[PDB]
């Protein structure tokens, strides 16, 4: 997306919302051309300042992927929603989309399903985990509390243990894209 788009978007709001729009946009403009490690840490940290919404029913995620704009307006979301805006923010600052996957994992600690953002330095690499419930950005192997089940992005779906090529984009991803237009 564009930081000029967000500038536009910021005008159509006020209060603790238009400045979250400008804070968000400044960030993207700030992180352009910056080292990946800086980008990952600052984006992760920026959004982990947002509100963590727990679904009053499931006690976790609901069934609705919030668009980033919605995440900004609502001032937050659940673990899937966190992974989503981090994904798009990082793509905006120039991280190649194919280095980023939204990951559905079994959590041993929370004893339930938990979504994270996985960043892959190189294609064969074990990913770094950008969690909404952990400030540390750690390698997969340093997150034994997490056992991935599947991952996805704009380019496919990977069943855990799938190396390289997509296991197949989800229809649910498509619908989110359409919602973001
Ligand atoms: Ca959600």
């Amino acid at each position: 997306i564009s930081v000029e788009k967000i500038q536009k978007l910021a005008q159509s709001y006020q209060g603790d919302t238009r400045k979250r729009f400008t804070a968000w946009g400044n960030l993207i403009d700030s992180l352009k051309k910056k080292p990946v490690k800086i980008q990952l840490e600052k984006v992760n940290s920026f959004f982990n300042q947002f509100n963590y919404e727990t679904d009053p029913i499931t006690g976790a995620s609901d069934d609705y992927w919030k668009s980033p704009v919605e995440f900004i307006v609502d001032g937050g979301g659940d673990c899937e929603d966190f992974a989503i805006i981090k994904y798009f923010t990082l793509v905006a600052v120039g991280v190649p989309s194919d280095q980023l996957r939204i990951t559905y994992a079994a959590s041993l600690t929370l004893n339930q399903a938990h979504m994270v953002l996985s960043f892959y330095p190189t294609p064969e690499s074990e990913p770094l985990i950008l969690d909404s419930l952990e400030s540390k950005i750690l390698k997969a192997s340093a997150r034994p509390d997490l056992k991935p089940v599947y991952s996805f992005n704009a380019e496919g779906l990977w069943l855990a243990k799938t190396r390289g090529e997509s296991s197949l984009s989800l229809g649910k991803w498509d619908a989110l894209m359409k919602r973001m237009e």
